[PDB]
């Protein structure tokens, strides 16, 4: 897919299976849902 597409919407998280219509809120999601520190991180 090329840019130009009808409805907005074309943000997935790579670490999980997800959508979301907005960047900023994908992004929370990776961090909140996959903190920066988590694997190794035990706990
Ligand atoms: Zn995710």
């Amino acid at each position: 897919g090329s840019s130009g597409s009808s409805g907005n919407g074309a943000f997935f998280c790579n670490e999980c299976d997800c959508r979301f219509s907005e960047e900023a809120s994908l992004k929370r999601h990776t961090l909140q849902t996959h903190s920066d520190k988590s694997g190794p991180s035990s706990g």
